[PDB]
C-alpha cells in the first residue's frame, strides 16, 4: 500500500463535488483518474450509467479531497482539454446548489 492504503479516505469539510458531462463511450474512472490526479489526489470518482439499458450516459461526478484541487482541476479543465473523440471540451462543474446559481461575465 502507498500513499495511504490504510482505510477510509478523508474530505475537506468544506469540499467540492465536480461534474463532469463530456464523458464519451469506451473510457472509465481509471481513464479519468489520470487527468484528475494532474492536479492532485482524488477522493472518489463515480461514472453515471443508465439503468433500463445500462449504457453510459456520459457523465461522472469527481470529488477531491481538497477544495482548492477542485477550484484548479475546475477552471482547469473546464473548457481546456479536450477527450479524444469529443468535438468539444471537456466541462466540469462544481455539482452543487444547481437550484440558484448566481454568475455573471466580466472584461479583461
Amino acid at each position: 500500500g502507498s500513499s495511504g492504503s490504510s482505510g477510509v479516505p478523508m474530505k475537506d469539510h468544506d469540499a467540492i463535488k465536480l461534474f463532469v458531462g463530456q464523458i464519451p463511450r469506451g473510457l472509465d474512472e481509471q481513464d479519468l483518474k489520470p487527468l484528475f490526479e494532474e492536479f492532485g489526489r482524488i477522493y472518489e470518482l463515480t461514472v453515471l450509467k443508465d439503468r433500463l439499458t445500462g449504457l453510459h450516459k456520459g457523465c461522472a461526478f469527481l470529488t477531491y479531497c481538497a477544495r482548492d484541487s477542485a477550484l484548479k482541476a475546475q477552471s482547469a479543465l473546464h473548457e481546456q482539454k479536450t477527450l479524444p473523440g469529443m468535438n468539444r471540451p471537456i466541462q466540469v462543474k462544481p455539482a452543487a446548489s444547481e437550484g440558484r446559481g448566481e454568475s455573471g461575465p466580466s472584461s479583461g
